[PDB]
RNA sequence: AGACAGCAUAUGCUGUCU
RNA sequence: AGACAGCAUAUGCUGUCU
């Protein structure tokens, strides 16, 4: 039993962005949009542990989950650099409601560091970021 | 003036029912007799409520600023599962955190028949 | 590109609608464009945006450092009264001072039928 | 110029209400009044703006540079508690230094019912 | 839906201290 | 550069009333 207490594996991207889900307030904000974008660059750059890590330590210091996810963006060293990945989509309707009002115009050099959470191209091939 | 007396009161002063600042109300009325403050608290969400602001203005105020509610951390409270927390509540749960405080905007922690935790945040 | 073209450009990067930085990007587009400088400024924002700063960063970046607008007068713009401002202006008007230039970040100059001045401040 | 006048004017150039500024106009303006320079200092306040400088910084700067407020020790004002201060200004509230002046930049002190004082900073 | 209220985040501008 | 503060805008969440 001892091993199954103090057993603790890295979480996948989707299980990661599952747990930051339950600290973050309503559905399909631009919270849960980077919740997941940061969970999958976390995760690939093997970092999946020292970023939940970071993320309860930030929470334990009084911040809410919003605050502890953008801080995150903005120091984590995995993200860094980190250019927004594009997601596909049919056309900008379809972006969540709750994130449409933050879609802006992309910008020349986006990265996550500096807010910009994900890029959507519509099949028009036009663009918009999504901006926290 | 008692725990229970106090937080009807402060009921007579808040829109609808069972709604997170009732829940607040009731939170912060049993700390405050608690720690025999509860006369001064009163007085205090009075006053405030004579300079124009309203109640959820009031208690969110006293519990940022109330001596005795600084640095207080929310009490468990048990349910059975959490669609039996009122129902204008149920929005307002999320995962704890690992150090809530009530003068953060944690109420309470709620607790499930099978262990699990919720907390509500104003 | 018109005044009015490059006031659209600069739209799409800005959130909401009429606020204060909707307006200062159509007092710039203009006064930009009469200098001849129109393709220069979107040239500057551009270039202001790649180094990471937001719209926002870059307009107030651009009245303070655009040579074309240094030591220019806001322009004057009649309304009938200041409740006939953008809504999400408003709170943003102060008396005019002496003196007011766009490179210390001010917009415009409102002036009212009755005759009177507020200035709009970012 | 009345210092309840003179504290009208300099309002209209302040952004927000009830701001620590706000107090320090209404300080300055008494003391300018009191001394027989309101006039003087009205002109000096008009004079730094027409230097491209907002209303804020003038305040600050006559504060520690305009003759009739050096070495004037901050007005005493009774309040019942220091919830009674202005929610803006309440942030700002320090305790007492040693030897308090309006040109060291604390514009009031607050002395509660219960004999506490704290004295606001900008 | 809207109005009002409370909460949070992001950005800009300003001021003070180190 | 940081800390803190003031003001504004934008967005999101929750509650009530209609
Ligand atoms: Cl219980
Ligand atoms: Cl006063
Ligand atoms: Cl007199
Ligand atoms: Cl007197
Ligand atoms: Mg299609
Ligand atoms: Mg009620
Ligand atoms: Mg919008
Ligand atoms: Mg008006
Ligand atoms: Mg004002
Ligand atoms: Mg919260
Ligand atoms: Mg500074
Ligand atoms: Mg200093
Ligand atoms: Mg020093
Ligand atoms: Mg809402
Ligand atoms: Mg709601």
């Amino acid at each position: 039993h001892m091993e199954e207490t103090f057993s603790k594996p890295n979480l996948s991207a989707k299980d990661l962005a599952l747990l930051l889900f339950t600290h973050l307030p309503g559905n399909n904000t631009p919270f849960h949009i980077l919740a997941q974008v940061l969970s999958k660059i976390a995760y690939k750059s093997g970092k999946s542990g020292a970023f939940l890590d970071a993320f309860h330590q930030i929470l334990s210091e009084g911040e809410n989950a919003q605050a502890a996810l953008t801080r995150l963006s903005r120091t984590f060293d995995a993200f860094m650099g980190v250019v927004p990945p594009v997601i596909r989509v049919k056309n900008f309707q379809t972006v969540p409601r709750p994130c449409q009002k933050s879609l802006r115009a992309v910008p020349p050099n986006p990265t996550i560091d500096k807010g910009w959470v994900c890029v959507y191209s519509s099949e028009q091939g036009e663009t918009r970021a999504l901006k926290i």
